[PDB]
């Protein structure tokens, strides 16, 4: 039952799986082959950054929050981590990379403003696309 649980990469956000990967570990700590596979993967699921991501409201702190997250996605070679489900992971990074763009974006109210001032803020938007 708990043993067989598993989900589906494709749906949900990033901090969905998180949960999921951080609250199977800890109800397996509360069979064998669940709990290598889990013990195996918790080094990624440890210390996850993206509660920065979506703690920022500056277009600086998304930048840092996404090169925390890819600094972040070095630890690949000691898990055995699915690849289709890391790139459905890094999918969903951009997913609620998006949701707070369009969130930052409907606080700047961007036709509302002169162009000097939106200039600034969508190239600063646009530094954020190219470190992506």
């Amino acid at each position: 039952k708990v043993t067989k649980l598993d989900r589906d990469p494709a749906s949900g956000t990033a901090l969905q799986e998180i949960s999921f990967w951080l609250n199977l570990e800890r109800a397996l700590y509360r069979l064998k082959q669940a709990l290598e596979t889990v013990n195996d993967y918790n080094p990624l699921m440890k210390d996850f950054p993206l509660n920065d991501l979506l703690s920022a409201t500056e277009l600086d702190k998304i930048r840092q929050a996404l090169v925390a997250i890819f600094t972040h996605l070095r630890k690949i070679r000691n898990t055995k981590y699915p690849i289709q489900r890391a790139l459905r992971l890094v999918e969903a990074i951009s997913r609620d990379l998006s949701s707070q763009l369009l969130k930052v974006l409907g606080t700047r109210k961007l036709m509302h403003v002169a162009y000097e001032e939106f200039e600034k803020v969508m190239v600063a938007c646009f530094e954020v696309f190219q470190t992506w």
